[PDB]
């Protein structure tokens, strides 16, 4: 699968967003030209919204 890598730690602050740690691998399951992407964490298996500027491509 194509993956992005987290640049920073992020603590979930909404009912729909996803917590993740720096360096973790995320599979983006919904791209959007905006501040939020829908991501699937390969570390935890959870799915939710993340800040698009918090990840970089592999």
């Amino acid at each position: 699968v194509t993956t992005f890598v987290a640049l920073y730690d992020y603590e979930s602050r909404t009912e729909t967003d996803l917590s993740f740690k720096k360096g973790e691998r995320l599979q983006i399951v919904g791209y959007n030209h905006g501040d939020w992407w829908l991501a699937h964490s390969l570390t935890t298996g959870q799915t939710g919204y993340i800040p698009s500027n918090y990840v970089a491509p592999s």
